[PDB]
């Protein structure tokens, strides 16, 4: 039908105008914009999708090819580089690295672009150079490049690439050892023979695992978990990054896998940029699991990420949309713990303390409104945000009145039927109130508790026996008697 | 010569176990058969100081002293003996005998008033007694009638008028007797009182017959009767029903608690309640609770200190059958000793008495109770806890509370989340965060029943106030433990 593309593009653009988080809508919109030839609009649509989602290697590769096969300038070259730089972040991508290398080969002649090629291949190798099946292509392409240059019969570059590859367990390395012997008229030194042979021993070691992947269907999660384990016991940080990544490209929706990888980096070789990177990638691949946002905020805090960045990240976390109210309480509590750990409490007043209190009010209102309106629940039925606030105010801020207010609020939402709650507040008054307030609290407790009144009773008697007048003890015995009768 | 040796034997068995009641009645039996008058009398004295004597034993002693009384000094001493006799239980016969014997003193010693004293007091005790008081009214009017002088008769008239205003058995018979006796007309005012008395007598009939139809001790019947009289709420009549119930049921400790409490909460009289408490620990000295109640009474009514101390010592020397009971009474005494301390001075005589009493209690439990029970008595170091709570909160002394908690935690109390948290909360209140962290770390390591709860508390504490580092170490400990 005539002009159907125009109308369907309008339709999809409007459907995205309401629900921006529609992946298939972006994919469709982009293919139709390509068929109509609206090039700049394809570029924009692609940019918005890539800023919302991780793109697979095929989508990244399509966009890269379109920008490359359309580039007529040196500035276009720098912009293409920028696009590659953005493309490598999402997942492990051997082909993207290959294309980046070869496309960068065009950059020679321009002064600073021999090193540019070597940088691209070097980072390519550092990333996937160990890849059992796809690294070989990168080693080979890098060597083809150095061979096509090899100025003045200076084969130290090609030699080095051979010697670095041969010490590494990838497929058909025997073939590379072959081409090397037939190439280097000099002997292949015993360091290279020894390392080559232990490497071949690493191929034979790993064969059953790789063939487990080959046979398996779908995303092959089980096989990746077995390989993850095996490599994690063998304990090479490089090789466990590699298998975590290889498993993650195929299993990137599995949050617990992100947590395993995240946790290994986060706790064991905590290099800032790498863990912050992997956390960000986790919250882009599985934004529905608040745990990922929590560990990410904890990671940022641990690594001294600037204040404003953490705040903005929290805002993204709020907006991610979780399926349980306990999750909104959870992320709010994470943010508030961060805010509290920001305050010095030994000064009359603070800028940071006021931000903490303000964030508490905001958190409570947000649970009153957004979470209730979307769930018909409070998220914390037992007012834990308020509890933590009262604790802070009483124990750290000398502000006992606010704590009393907050516990008023806590008890009014039906928490007064619970002995545990009464004892939580009592312990607060005992900690930072006075004996009068503890008495009031425990009396009220004796007359409100529904689950375990005898427990509050015995605490009351204990308190008066320890500290109250004989009149006080007598009143206590009467209340408890009348209550438990 | 078997009597000689059997007496010697009983004296030996009393030399070992002085709290053998039947041994005393037997010893006295034999000493009487032997004519050892002096030894009979102080066998009677020692027994009467150990136990309450029933009405009959008191009557034997009284009859013997009376039929052996040969001068006026014996008369006054017999009076003293009666004075001691009435204290133990309710004793209508003894009150009657006390009156009749007091009649012998009329001529001499200005003691015509004495007879009226004895009979008035006899009335105050059992004058309201539904079945046995009539005997006492009758005897009182007999004496007054026989010493009527010039027919003034206002003593006999008044006595009749007082009996008729009270519901006693077959007063209808005395109402008639009075009319026949009275030259004048029974007044309008006593007539209404007699008729109201008829009302309440017919009211009480099914309860009195409840006692009669039932076999003794009619505890239930007595408990039901006590219930009714207490619902009517007359203090005289419910004291009376409590005493009548107790004479047959003096071994029922819960009954002494009921009566003791009724007076404690409601009557609000020192002499009455303290009497009932003393009599309670004499009848059932084996229920530590009675001693507790009693000490509390003494504290309430401002009883002098040394009396309270001595009563406590008696309490310790009583024999209880449970390790927990010695903790209970020690706690009673220690709470008492604490309520004597003005905690707003740096040091005190009363505070040092408290502390020294604490050391005494811990040592006494480590020694007497452990060696006699093969137990700690206090398994959960309750006395030690209370000492810690006091030292921390009421004195400025936090160090001692920490020590006391070493001792508390070292006998297997370290497996328990409650204990760990008790120490924690104490440390939270009067220690510092450092010690709370230390405490809760060790708590997650040691707790066996509810380690997850302790883990919660740790995480909550570090979230509320600890560094990020502290939060991470906490999560590590927790996860490692609950793994």
């Amino acid at each position: 039908a005539m002009g159907s593309g125009i109308l369907e593009i309008e339709r999809l653009e409007e459907q995205l105008s309401i629900n921006v988080y529609d992946y298939n809508c972006h994919v469709d919109l982009i293919r139709l914009l390509r068929l109509e030839g609206e090039l700049t609009k394809v570029r924009m649509a692609r940019q918005k999708m890539s800023e919302i989602f991780p793109l697979t290697e095929e989508l990244w590769l399509e966009w890269l090819h379109d920008e490359i096969s359309m580039a007529q300038d040196g500035l276009d070259r720098e912009h293409v580089y920028d696009l590659f730089e953005k493309a490598v972040k999402d997942y492990i991508c051997p082909n993207i690295w290959l294309e980046y290398g070869q496309y960068s080969v065009g950059g020679i002649g321009q002064k600073g672009g021999l090193e540019k090629v070597r940088s691209v291949f070097e980072r390519a190798l550092s990333s996937v150079g160990l890849h059992m099946t796809k690294g070989l292509a990168l080693w080979e392409a890098y060597r083809e490049f150095e061979s096509a240059i090899v100025e003045a019969a200076r084969l130290e570059k090609v030699h080095s690439l051979f010697r670095r590859q041969l010490a590494i367990p990838l497929y058909d390395m025997e073939a590379t050892f072959a081409e090397y012997e037939e190439w280097s008229e000099d002997p292949i030194p015993e360091s290279v023979i020894q390392n080559y042979n232990k490497a071949l021993q690493q191929l034979e070691k790993y064969k059953p695992y790789e063939e487990a992947l080959l046979q398996a269907e779908a995303p092959r999660l089980a096989e990746y978990q077995a390989y993850i384990d095996f490599e994690m016991k063998i304990g090479d940080p490089a090789r466990i990054q590699l298998i975590f990544e290889r498993a993650l490209v195929e299993n990137c929706l599995v949050p617990d896998l992100w947590i395993r990888y995240s946790q290994y980096l986060d706790r064991q070789l905590k290099v800032k940029d790498l863990v912050l990177s992997v956390h960000n990638r986790a919250i882009r691949n599985c934004p529905w699991t608040v745990a990922l946002w929590s560990r990410y905020l904890l990671a940022m805090e641990r690594h001294g990420v600037d204040h404003q960045v953490i705040s903005v990240t929290f805002e993204k976390a709020l907006n991610a949309g979780f399926i349980q109210a306990t999750d909104y309480v959870e992320i709010w509590q994470a943010y508030l713990d961060y805010l509290r750990r920001r305050v010095d409490f030994k000064q009359d007043s603070s800028k940071e303390l006021e931000e903490l209190r303000a964030a508490f009010t905001r958190a409570l209102e947000y649970l009153k409104q957004e979470v209730e309106e979307r769930f018909n629940e409070s998220g914390d039925p037992s007012c834990v945000i308020m509890q933590n606030w009262a604790r802070i105010e009483a124990r750290l801020c000398n502000n006992m009145q606010k704590a009393r207010e907050l516990w008023d609020s806590i008890m009014t939402r039906g928490n007064a039927k619970y002995a545990n709650m009464w004892l939580e507040y009592y312990n607060l008054e005992r900690a930072h109130g006075d004996t009068q307030h503890c008495r009031k609290a425990l009396h009220r407790a004796v007359q409100c508790t529904s689950d375990y009144p005898e427990h509050v009773c015995e605490v009351l008697l204990t308190m008066e026996r320890t500290e109250g007048s004989l009149e006080d003890w007598d009143i206590a015995v009467q209340k408890t008697e009348t209550r438990l009768a």
